[PDB]
């Protein structure tokens, strides 16, 4: 009997696994201020009857497995019954509420994430809960009492209800198979409205590190390199148009700059093409003054990134711009933006991050090439600051709901793996009986336990935010 020994640990340590995971899931939730959404008020939840699974229904199991038959009584056996019923039901339901949450947050994007309130969860939660305890716990305890008998045999554990085939099918149906189809058609709508979605900005690409040396000596490089002066670097980049990116507002007020007694203080560089008519108006410009530089070409990313890391400012003179990538790339780099007042620009800056002026108007963007003048000073270094923590944490934002929907599929991927082989069991068993061996039944049982040791795991593989405060937890021992 050394294999007693054997399968006691093994199991033993997966009991221990589960409710350390599951432990560590709650704490992290409680104790880190990033991980207090509306989405872990629902993983919380899932570590709570996890927690209990691991602790209690683990345990439990490994005695009847090393017995062999259901030595603690009828009393522990309808007590663990229930608890076993509604803490796996609950799992369900929470699952089934957060794809739906999901569902709308993509397909609703514009009105459900302001619906969407931390109250609106717990009472979710809650009504999971109550109804999986109304639904299973009176089947669970009071079959035997409105029957009038206890069928269950004195060395077996099971449910009075499951006796009857076609309750057990039915059970599986509504438990099971059912809010499974509903969790994969609500995902396959999540699939195709992400599929034509318009990603955010590439912060391993948009960054700092890439640059070599100190801004002041990557500006004076630059400006050399154009054969200019050291002074205050305004740039544009962008498509020559008369319709959104807007080169002529720009065009026109460097003409309203050049009449002026602080033009000679200013620098501009003007990169884009398109328009004939525009790129000979910014060359007459060039040739009319010694501080303007015009590159009538689309230059690569690659570049841009340099010239973002060395100019003070960049224009963005948008007539339309929906997201305003432009600004955030500049932003990462240390550029300050003076953008139109329009759609994601109107978004993305600030009165800290940039100067915001009216579209279609080259007298306001004259004045704030005027503002931005008399902002050359100590000031720029801690503005550069500002405009790099705010991009930065905008771009975070689309990241961190695509990642919570990567997590919840991952979760469901994990709880079909795990309980098909259980729920496919018990539809061969419905035509065919001992079909299937008492061995490879419990490895179905198993199975739908190791479910609940595998969605910590969830955690720290779909969110860098969990597998990280899971070592500063493990941390105070």
């Amino acid at each position: 009997t050394v294999e007693m020994v054997f399968i006691a640990t093994v199991t033993g340590s997966l009991s221990l696994v589960t409710v350390v995971g599951n432990i560590l899931v709650m704490l992290s939730i409680k104790v880190n201020r990033q991980l207090q959404t509306v989405n872990n008020y629902f993983l919380f939840s899932l570590a709570c009857a996890d927690l209990i699974i691991g602790a209690f229904s683990m345990n439990l199991y490994t005695v009847y497995t090393i017995k062999g038959y259901w030595p603690l009584g009828a009393v522990v056996c309808d007590l663990w019954l229930a608890l076993d019923y509604v803490v796996s039901n609950a799992s369900v339901m929470n699952l089934l509420i957060i794809s739906f949450d999901r569902y709308f947050c993509v397909t609703k994007p514009l009105t459900y994430p302001a619906r969407r309130t931390t109250k609106m969860a717990a009472l979710m939660i809650a009504a999971a809960w109550v109804l999986s305890f109304v639904l299973w716990a009176p089947a669970i305890l009071f079959w035997q009492f409105v029957v009038g008998k206890r069928t269950v045999p004195d060395n077996q554990c099971f449910a009075q209800f499951l006796s009857n085939p076609a309750v057990t099918f039915g059970t599986a149906i509504a438990a099971f198979y059912l809010p499974v189809v509903i969790m994969t058609v609500l995902y396959i709508h999540i699939y195709l409205a992400s599929r034509s979605r318009v990603h955010g900005i590439d912060c391993s690409f948009w960054n700092e590190s890439y640059l070599t040396g100190s801004r002041d000596e990557r500006k004076k490089s630059l400006l050399s390199k154009f054969g200019m002066d050291e002074g205050v670097t305004f740039m544009f980049i962008g498509r020559f148009d008369r319709g959104q990116k807007g080169v002529d507002v720009l065009l026109k007020a460097i003409e309203i700059l050049s009449s002026k007694k602080e033009f000679q203080e200013m620098r501009f560089i003007i990169i884009g093409k398109g328009d004939p008519e525009l790129e000979g108006w910014a060359r007459s410009l060039e040739e009319k003054h010694g501080n303007v530089k015009v590159i009538t070409e689309m230059l690569s990313r690659e570049f841009v990134r340099e010239l973002y890391g060395s100019v003070d400012f960049v224009i963005i003179p948008s007539y339309f711009e929906p997201f305003g990538l432009v600004a955030l790339e500049a932003m990462c780099l240390g550029a300050i933006p003076i953008a139109s007042a329009v759609g994601g620009l109107r978004d993305i800056i600030t009165n800290e991050t940039g100067i915001l002026v009216k579209a279609g108007d080259p007298g306001e963007l004259a004045n704030a090439i005027l503002k931005a003048l008399e902002l050359s000073r100590s000031d720029l270094s801690k503005f550069r600051e500002n405009c790099k923590k705010r991009a930065m944490s905008f771009s975070q934002m689309a990241a961190r709901e695509r990642k919570v929907t990567r997590t919840i599929f991952a979760i469901l991927l994990a709880f079909i793996l795990t309980w098909t082989p259980y729920n496919v069991m018990v539809l061969v068993n419905t035509f065919c009986q001992s079909c299937i061996p008492d061995t490879v039944w419990s490895i179905g049982y198993w199975l739908c336990y190791v479910n609940s040791t595998i969605r910590p795991a969830c955690y720290a593989l779909c969110n860098a935010e969990f597998k990280k405060t899971f070592r500063h937890l493990l941390l105070c021992q």
